[PDB]
């Protein structure tokens, strides 16, 4: 494994063995694929704060992160930043789903 | 103004002042900018569950909806829902820096 995926598949054990981070976690679900130089795997993300890390590719992904392992890894420790990032262009995101999903919410509320 | 349009602005109307659609939308900030064959109009989200509708096209929105104008109203009556409507491409999407966000925040937490 690279050491950003060793460190995904860390930080899912931790947040399903820790009722703090379930609590803040909670309330959202999607799928999160990661493909890290064409190294493809997953997490589902469910709506009670837990979720589950998988191997492989997920057939209908929330969004696909598309980064390079290194870059990956510096953003999981704190020393780059996934939205600056992003606005560089430092790594790149498919899938809109979740915006539609957005959507959905605030017109249900109307 | 289209009636997709003219909804929109009553929704946000509405929203600004009813403290309990407030109190649902509250908690995420965003502008969703809008393109209606070309009409071209946002709402800006606030985190205390607030907007604010405005003409025109916003430097750098969270995410544009292109869509046609009377899709769009069959979806804001509830005619239509956006989540099938997006997976069938009756409308699309562009932006993916509310994914970005999200990333950051379930990292945050680590």
């Amino acid at each position: 494994m690279s050491e950003a995926k060793e460190l995904i598949k860390k930080m899912c054990d931790l947040q399903n063995s820790n009722e703090e981070i379930q609590k803040e976690m909670a309330g959202w679900s999607g799928v999160v694929q990661y493909k890290l130089d064409g190294e493809e795997f997953y997490v589902e993300y469910k709506s009670d704060g837990t979720c589950e890390f998988k191997e492989g590719v997920h057939s209908s992904p929330t969004f696909t992160v598309v980064a390079p392992p290194d870059f990956w890894l510096a953003v999981l420790k704190g020393q780059e930043d996934p939205v600056s990032g992003f606005m560089m262009g430092k790594y790149r995101i498919e899938g809109n789903i979740m915006e539609a999903q957005r959507l959905a919410g605030v017109i249900k509320k109307f």
